[PDB]
């Protein structure tokens, strides 16, 4: 059987940044990922790829241009996690032991569980963001939007992201004043959640702008289906089950429904949830004790971003060099995350907290308010620090700015 | 192979649906899938796991309620693929369908809390979910002698969110009934933030917490039992990161509870696993010739026997007006009922509708604890389960509330 001192399941944010980090501790070629796309995507400029300010391409490398050098890439899906005898399946007939196992399968996108979808992205009006396949159809149809209603969703499971359903709109009515066109706009935000933010400082920033910007948002409304060719979408109304609503669109802005990979919601080292279970503080997992989860595969109470692997990645570094001593780990996660919330072209909202939900910010001026410094922070630092920083293990969120700056 | 009607699960909706189905298309074109060889009354389990009722009379063999003539199929269903009409069995059959009714039930899952379930091995544990584990209950509480009743509610949905609290008020009876009560600090340690989800009966049992001692943890979830050392972990829901171990005397956990496996990664759960079915007439979603009922599903009530019936009620005329290509009109109303046996001899009967409203079944309130009820629980209901329900003769008992009326 192929074995490896450390498996890491997905070559995503969280896979990358682990093997590189996991590569400087045990040496390369005793690292391995499990990774089946050839492309390794900077999902957080998707954001800004639908609203037409960055290139699509630009938002993602080839897979082994980011393995850290040596690692080994097994081109494959895991199809089974066998923990108690400590190794994978995956979809190539093949079984991997490990010594050590970091799953970092990420959010399982499920569109198909709206009706309607994904056969309905190819028609025009509708996009998503959190699609390689129709983020750059939620720009075009912004840009052929003439009239009527624009619609943006949230849904009713757990999310990557979780203002990105709402970036997109903030986006999009800035959009329609650039080009005239916000007299014809009806601007709606169909959430299936019952605050615009869990946060209270930012919850409050962001409700200034949905008054100040005619926004609605209806809460309690879930996507459940798509007619695309009729241009009309069906929301359930959570409160009054049984109710739904047929809305017809100028623009429908999806964000779907997610979960826990398929692989991982049936397996033993998930919870009840499908979510990898593990210590909310160390990131080792709860039941067995070479196993540790990083980034929204998680059953982490936090907001499921990449910056809280980031910060995640700096834990599970601590740890798993602790576990390997056979120590205890006494670093523990705080759920840092942070929600970069792009309120227009040119200005961010930096979101950041922990597991409290209470304001954690990073820098010393107060980041409720929307900041073009926060803005280029998001469109063109991150994406550099992502992909030369994080990626190489050496970001581990800027909890170490935040105590610099507080001097 | 192939059937008219295939059920899927052969407990309280499938065995309930096959007999309405086998009425409508006939015995020979049903078939149910169903693994176990008993079928199990489960409600009185509460009663088994405070020594009130017998296990035995809990469960009978499962061929002896499959509807005469209706093909029973004893397998696991192991994968469906609706695009075909077919699902695949342990046996690697396929059966094709022209209908499918899904009726898996809901999966308990005491492996995901450490320790579980090697730890019912030891003493001083039960749960009352668990044909394995209810009799344990049992003896927990005769074996009790001093320290910690502990009893749980775990962060999943559940079937009957009111059975973890039945075993309570029942446990705390036998503390007095035995003269112990001194001795017993009796804890219920819940995920939830709200003793029950209808304010009628929440303040009911709110009342009942308060005269009788009971201590309600709200937030604190089971997630590790040291059943050796008579310890039991909680994690702080609202302090991510904190958690508490706890010393015991007596442990009742109700598992961690989720779609059943092969429901969790198919084409016909929605994205958290359960069957995505229409809210008020328990048609797929996005499969017009499947169905769903009871705990399987995604329908936002309280998943008890009591919901089955009244959605068996409304599946029963949906597949029939689907059949005649007709398009339904009868809409369910999301009527569930919690008979929350507050005593040895008393049951608070919650009845509710999607609205978290009450929808009280009799005429005077049912808030009040009440002999008559637990009569009606202990007694009643089991007959009514086995000779009426199981053979499609009860919707639910909207007609004896508007007959009350
Ligand atoms: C539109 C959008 C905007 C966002 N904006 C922001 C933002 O502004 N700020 C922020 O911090 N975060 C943002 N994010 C979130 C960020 O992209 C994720 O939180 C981050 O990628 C999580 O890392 P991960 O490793 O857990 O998941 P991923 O990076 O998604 O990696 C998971 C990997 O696992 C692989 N995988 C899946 N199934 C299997 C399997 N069975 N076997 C093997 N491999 C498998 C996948 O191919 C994928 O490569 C955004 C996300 C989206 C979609
Ligand atoms: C302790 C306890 C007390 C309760 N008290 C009450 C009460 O007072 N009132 C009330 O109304 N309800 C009560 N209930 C709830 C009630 O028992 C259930 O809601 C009811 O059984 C739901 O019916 P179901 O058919 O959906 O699932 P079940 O009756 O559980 O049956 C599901 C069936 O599916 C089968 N199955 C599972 N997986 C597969 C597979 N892969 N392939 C094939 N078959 C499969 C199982 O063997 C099982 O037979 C209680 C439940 C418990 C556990
Ligand atoms: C329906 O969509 C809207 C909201 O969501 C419920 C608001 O909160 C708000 C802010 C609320 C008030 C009472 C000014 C506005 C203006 C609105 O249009
Ligand atoms: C791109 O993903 C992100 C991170 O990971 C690289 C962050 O650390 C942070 C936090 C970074 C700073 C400089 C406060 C944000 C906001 C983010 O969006
Ligand atoms: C640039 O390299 C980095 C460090 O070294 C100075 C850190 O300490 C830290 C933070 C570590 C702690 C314990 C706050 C991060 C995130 C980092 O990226
Ligand atoms: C066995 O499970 C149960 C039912 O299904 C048969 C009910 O219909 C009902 C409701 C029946 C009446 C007469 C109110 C209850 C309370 C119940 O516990
Ligand atoms: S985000
Ligand atoms: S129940």
């Amino acid at each position: 059987m192929n074995h490896y001192e450390v498996l890491v399941l997905g070559g995503g944010s969280g896979g990358i940044t682990m093997a590189a980090r996991m590569k400087r501790k045990v040496g390369a070629e005793n690292v391995a990922i499990v990774e089946p796309s050839e492309r390794h995507f900077y999902q957080p400029i998707w954001t800004l790829v639908g609203a037409g300010a960055k290139q699509l391409s630009s938002s993602g490398r080839p897979t082994a241009s980011v393995i850290p050098s040596g690692v080994e890439w097994i081109k494959a899906r895991v199809t089974e996690l066998n923990p108690d005898k400590n190794c994978i399946h995956t979809d190539d007939d093949e079984k991997i032991s490990y010594r050590y196992l970091i799953i970092a399968l990420g959010i399982q996108l499920d569109y198909e569980k709206i009706k309607g979808l994904p056969e309905g992205f190819a028609h025009p009006k509708i996009g998503s963001n959190y699609s390689v396949k129709t983020v750059e159809k939620t720009w075009k149809a912004l840009q052929d939007f003439k009239e009527g209603n624009a619609i943006f969703t949230f849904p009713n499971t757990p999310v990557k992201c979780a203002g990105a359903p709402q970036k997109i709109m903030y986006l999009s009515e800035a959009y329609f004043r650039k080009t005239g066109k916000r007299s014809k706009a009806n601007i709606i935000f169909n959430t299936s959640l019952g605050a615009i933010f869990g946060v209270k400082k930012y919850a409050d920033a962001l409700q200034e702008i949905i008054q100040e910007r005619n926004l609605t948002v209806n809460y309690k409304k879930n996507l459940i289906e798509v007619r695309a060719d009729k241009q009309e979408a069906v929301f359930e109304n959570l409160d009054k089950p049984g109710e739904t609503q047929v809305i017809s669109y100028e623009m429908l802005h999806v964000t779907p429904p997610m979960s826990p990979p398929d692989v991982l919601k049936t397996s033993p080292v998930a919870d009840a949830a499908g979510w990898v279970d593990v210590d909310k503080e160390t990131l080792q997992h709860r039941r067995y004790p070479n196993v540790f989860g990083i980034g929204d595969c998680t059953n982490l109470p936090t907001s499921k971003t990449a910056a809280a692997v980031a910060a995640q990645s700096g834990i599970l570094d601590r740890t798993i060099s602790v576990i390997m001593k056979n120590q205890t780990p006494t670093k523990k996660y705080d759920g840092y995350t942070s929600c970069p919330l792009v309120t227009g072209y040119n200005r961010v909202i930096l979101a950041e907290f922990d597991y409290k939900a209470e304001p954690l910010e990073t820098f010393p001026f107060d980041q409720s308010k929307e900041r073009l410094s926060m803005y280029l922070m998001k469109a063109d630092l991150m994406p550099f620090l992502y992909w030369n920083m994080m990626l190489r293990g050496y970001w581990g969120g800027p909890a170490f700015l935040r105590k610099l700056f507080h001097l």
